[PDB]
């Protein structure tokens, strides 16, 4: 077995292809229209769901930058939004590039609030009734909420400077009591211990279960190899996630390796159970019961939760 061949481990599982397709569409817009799409897509989403406050302590990690953006002309604030959206090399764009996913999301969230108060100039958006942006809007609204918030996350993860260590990491309260999940059809300790570690916010215990040369493939992303790179990834994107697998199958294969497919929902700290992402986990364990490979898939539809062999 090789990482390349373990990527195919249950090949019938079907994924939300519309996510990268819709990001590719957003990429074809000019900056004026990328901003107009962000403003409207967020306002439209805010008809059903509003992201939860990320915390005073988390947002205090960027207090310096927030003070700058407040002691700044409406014209300066406008220019910053354009600079972040256009991938410009300015001081705050360079800083933004060292925010982790949640800090980037939190940066935008805290500006949203001050927009409501007039303390920050709104989105300086080109027109949102532009045909090009109206078409990318239609594509977003045609897909489920888990896909919409994923598209919205991607466009925000891709703003500011592109520099090819010092990443700001939001931390969040553990959600609930000891049994946060129960998996029908899977008692494999390594699988259970992974989900327990993630829900406990203990990413060292989660990565401890990986082989020295093991890998983690996030949704729509390349595999991440070895405990150091996996642990750094998870210290960013794993924070505040609650993982609610409910069913799966275990299979022994060649050389005393085992395969496991587990399905359920994942809840972001931002939306809680308002957006239950339908997720599969595909694990290849070597004979020592260690994780050689695990893929995480945003599933195509709720029907995929029941596709198990
Ligand atoms: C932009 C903007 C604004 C605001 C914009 C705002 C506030 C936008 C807010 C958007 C937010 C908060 C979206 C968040 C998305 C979260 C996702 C998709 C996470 C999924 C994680 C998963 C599946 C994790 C899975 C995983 C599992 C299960 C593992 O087991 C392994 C790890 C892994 C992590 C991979 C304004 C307010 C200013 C208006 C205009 C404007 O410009």
């Amino acid at each position: 077995y090789t990482i390349e061949s373990a990527r195919n481990i249950f090949s019938s599982t079907q994924v939300a292809d519309a996510v990268p397709a819709t990001t590719a569409m957003f990429a074809k817009l000019n900056v004026d229209d990328q901003l107009a799409f962000l403003w409207y897509a967020y306002a439209e989403l805010g008809r059903t769901i509003t992201p939860a406050a990320p915390g005073k302590a988390n947002l205090q990690l960027m207090e310096g930058i927030f003070n700058d953006i407040k002691q700044m002309s409406h014209e300066q604030q406008t220019q910053l939004m354009r600079d972040l959206a256009s991938n410009a090399d300015t001081p705050i764009s360079r800083s933004y590039a060292y925010f982790g996913v949640n800090a980037k999301l939190g940066f935008w969230w805290q500006l949203g609030e001050w927009m409501k108060q007039g303390i920050v100039a709104p989105m300086p958006a080109g027109y949102q009734m532009s045909t090009q942006v109206k078409a990318v809007l239609e594509a977003v609204q045609r897909i489920d909420q888990s896909q919409q918030i994923t598209v919205l996350r991607n466009t925000v993860v891709n703003m500011g400077f592109d520099p090819s260590a010092e990443v700001i990491n939001f931390k969040f309260p553990r959600a609930s009591l000891s049994p946060q999940f129960t998996i029908e059809g899977v008692t494999e300790p390594t699988v259970l211990k992974y989900i327990e570690a993630m829900n406990a916010d203990n990413f060292e215990a989660a990565v401890a279960l990986f082989a020295n040369n093991g890998a983690l493939q996030p949704p729509f992303q390349k595999p991440i190899v070895g405990r150091e790179a996996i642990t750094a990834y998870l210290r960013d994107e794993g924070q505040g996630l609650v993982m609610k697998p409910t069913k799966g199958v275990s299979e022994t294969i060649e050389d005393g390796y085992t395969q496991h497919k587990v399905t359920g929902t994942v809840e972001t700290p931002w939306f809680g159970g308002n957006v239950g992402m339908n997720i599969a986990w595909r694990f290849l364990l070597d004979p020592q019961g260690q994780i050689y490979f695990v893929a995480i898939d945003l599933l195509a539809s709720p029907k995929e939760l029941l596709n198990l062999t």
